[PDB]
DNA sequence: GCAAACGTTTGC
DNA sequence: GCAAACGTTT
């Protein structure tokens, strides 16, 4: 674990070594933009913007990616709903339920699954307003996704419209599935990932690991 | 000539 | 009244 300083909130950004190559420039960028961003009340709170950089990449082979945080109640961990109230994580969980067969769970969290990194493309939004901070995160979102793509061998993207042309942001031909936003083809997406992983000679994902009991 | 942008459906 | 996907558009 390392740490860097930025001019505006949250002042200190704590990151895992794997992200080193990218921080210098993330700081340049955030310093240009935080000024405005922070004038809006955000989801998540600024202290939580970057907590997912505390996550290692070395041990990750899938990235499950959505466009930006939940309009309200973002925790800084993508997809996470601690009280299991958010529509998107609940639907993901029904999906995983049906593949695995596990039907008696209490919640679900993509961020506790081995080899998986859940990700928000944009790192914050204005409270109640989806994609409202796209222009602030723009180059940062790109910088980071390219970095994640150097480590994972499958990028799974939720949202046909937004990620229709996600390839245009990438510097390699990484395997990329573009599914629907969480709103029965989704099942097929989580299983094809494992098919692809094996064909490519890699360990599959135990999606049942996400379950909270 | 697609990859855009607009409008319509319908799902939350 | 929203946000996403889809079907025609330029």
């Amino acid at each position: 674990m390392n740490s860097v300083t930025v001019s505006h909130a949250p002042y200190t950004i704590t990151y895992h070594n794997d992200w080193e190559p990218v921080m210098s420039q993330l700081v340049e960028f955030y310093n240009e933009v935080a000024s405005w961003l922070l004038r809006d009340e955000t989801s998540p709170i600024p202290d939580k913007f970057f907590i997912q950089l505390k996550q290692p990449l070395r041990n990750k082979r899938v990235c499950v990616c959505g466009i930006d945080p939940y309009p309200k109640d973002g925790t800084g961990v993508p997809f996470e709903s601690p009280n299991f109230t958010k529509k998107s994580i609940k639907e993901i969980a029904s999906s995983i339920s049906r593949l695995t067969g596990v039907i008696d769970y209490k919640g679900y969290n993509l961020n506790i699954i081995d080899g998986v990194i859940p990700w928000n493309y944009y790192l914050s939004c204005k409270l109640g307003e989806t994609k409202s901070h796209a222009i602030y995160w723009d180059k940062i979102s790109k910088l980071l996704l390219q970095h994640i793509t150097k480590h994972v061998s499958v990028l799974y993207c939720l949202g046909k419209t937004d990620f229709s042309n996600i390839r245009a942001k990438l510097e390699s031909p990484v395997t990329t599935i573009v599914g629907y936003h969480p709103a029965f083809e989704k099942d097929r997406s989580f299983e094809i990932i494992n098919v692809l992983l094996e064909l490519d000679n890699k360990a599959p994902i135990n999606w049942a690991q996400g379950f909270i009991y």
